[PDB]
């Protein structure tokens, strides 16, 4: 089919969301594409090609959330833009695994020079802004990550009886899964954020 | 070659110290092993199956940190677990991508009640010490996958000109790179726990 970069994308996307990031090769992309793997080879390398342009591909499609508003306030910032980051890497399959150890893509320079700037204009240092942007990031990938492979889990294996289970594991298990990973994200979130604040304004006060 | 579990586990926590998380094939255990694929096959029936013992096994061997001391502060024991996990989870390649949406094993039945006993036993509700419990991992597990990630990232291909790049970003990168992702993570640490304590304080005031 078209193999400009868009559609190879396009159908890279499509084959990751069907068969995870294990699924996602080189040949069975040829297969997609209805191609041969040479011709496919042609326009696309390597799997770490491929992933590092999904990465800035699942951002560019569904973080809504990359910039403040006017005016707007560094928690407030934050917190729309994790929840914004956490629901692009949720809409596709192994999206938060793709976006592993990537580092902001030309493309995302302009973006991610003005969160680093907007941080620094709130009182942080670069250090400190970066160091929270950071955690942001890191327990947004780790909440992601496990809810989205704990999913893929259930689906190879079931959990083991009810039946041993202490009864606080017990309870905490149920309220892990009595939604999608929203509820205890959404607290840590507030948590992280309140944790940067306090730093942020302890100034040189021993904390 | 010893086809008990212990030896398995080995073997397969080698390969996957090797070649990573799409290295542990059950093919490419096999010949590690010096075995034909059915004979593996009898005593691993799976990947999943095998991921999910690597992941309480890297815990078994490299988590020394499971539980509190005597009269430890929970922001003390939540600290020196997190460094524990940490630790554990860079001991191996692709070690925090195999604890990824696991649930507690058997094993570790007394251990996690334990903890989770203890946050109860310091103020938290159940819930809110399972958020703040989750908090910590996830945010453990991104900065982990990232950092090692980030490592296998390189070895495939470079990171593009520095002469691009904006100048908080170019900062930011050096920052980033100036360590292993230890002194960000600690710090990012520091300021989840002291927003779980705000948090926990609060009791029913406005916060
Ligand atoms: C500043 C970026 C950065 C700097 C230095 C090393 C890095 O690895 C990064 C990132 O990886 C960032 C992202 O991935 C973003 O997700 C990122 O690229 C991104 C974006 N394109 O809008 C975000 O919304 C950011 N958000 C907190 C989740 C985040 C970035 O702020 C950073
Ligand atoms: C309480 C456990 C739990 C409860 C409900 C659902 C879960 O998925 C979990 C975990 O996965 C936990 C871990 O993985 C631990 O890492 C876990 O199993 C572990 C351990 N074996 O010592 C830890 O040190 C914990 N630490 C914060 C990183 C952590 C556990 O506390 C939880
Ligand atoms: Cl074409
Ligand atoms: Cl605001
Ligand atoms: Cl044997
Ligand atoms: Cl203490
Ligand atoms: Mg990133
Ligand atoms: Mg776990």
């Amino acid at each position: 089919s078209r193999l400009n970069r868009e559609s190879v994308i396009d159908a890279a996307l499509e084959l990751l969301n069907e068969t995870g990031i294990d699924g996602l090769t080189t040949r069975k992309l040829a297969q997609k594409l209805g191609i041969e793997q040479p011709t496919l080879y042609w326009h696309v390398k390597n799997k770490r090609a491929l992933l590092d342009a999904l990465a800035v591909e699942i951002l560019a499609r569904h973080h809504d959330y990359s910039l403040p508003a006017a005016g707007e306030s560094w928690q407030s910032f934050l917190r729309n833009n994790a929840m914004s980051f956490r629901r692009a890497l949720l809409r596709y399959r192994d999206g938060a695994k793709v976006h592993l150890g990537t580092r902001p893509d030309e493309k995302q320079y302009d973006t991610v020079e003005t969160q680093l700037r907007f941080m620094t204009e709130n009182g942080f240092s670069l250090r400190d802004g970066l160091y929270a942007i950071s955690a942001v990031s890191h327990f947004t990938l780790g909440a992601v990550l496990e809810q989205q492979e704990h999913t893929a889990a259930l689906t190879d294996r079931p959990a083991a009886p009810d039946e041993n289970l202490p009864p606080l594991l017990r309870e905490a298990l149920q309220i892990m899964d009595s939604d999608d990973g929203e509820q205890a994200f959404l607290h840590g979130l507030e948590s992280l954020i309140r944790g940067f604040e306090v730093q942020l304004t302890a100034l040189l006060q021993i904390v």
